[PDB]
DNA sequence: AACTATTTATAAGA
DNA sequence: TCTTATAAATAGTT
């Protein structure tokens, strides 16, 4: 962008709404091109601060869920803090 | 990149397996972002295509997941085809 | 595992 | 609505 942001919540409201709908169009293109250029099979569940939902699947969000709640082993799984700390050590 | 890649299948097994853990990573960071930045809770799940999970949560991944099912309004929902022809009826 | 040359995303300007 | 300058991501290289 014309400037660098720091990573915290955008506290203008308008502008927090903007940059919403653009960072999320951007987000689900990346799922899309991840889904197809390697293969898988990704589901988006974003809800905003009103709690309105927002979904994506890169095909039948149903069965992605289901096959989620079926999964028995370990994997990764990353939250906002370890994403923070991974970030943290790289720059 | 080097160069311009179209969003196919990458063939080569070991490059498709690079680009995953590559883009992988940069997907969980926009989320981390746009869940910050706009004060959102984001669910994402991947299955790669040897079926094995992995997950990012912005805080809670099972209650956004659950929060997910009890959503009864009418919202936007992506997949594939939408997104392909919305970047494409972009030119 | 890093680097880097390009492409892509997007913060603001218009 | 729609550019544009600039930041960020990343494909191919080392």
């Amino acid at each position: 962008g014309r400037k660098k942001i720091q990573i915290t919540r955008i506290m203008d409201e308008r502008n927090r709404q903007v940059t919403f709908t653009k960072r999320k169009f951007g987000l689900m293109k990346k799922a899309y091109e991840l889904s197809v250029l390697c293969d898988c099979e990704i589901a988006l569940i974003i809800f905003n601060s009103s709690n309105k939902l927002f979904q994506y699947a890169s095909t039948d969000m149903d069965k992605v869920l289901l096959k989620y709640t079926e999964y028995s082993e370990p994997h990764e799984s990353r939250t906002n803090t370890d994403i923070l700390e991974t970030l943290k050590r790289r720059e």
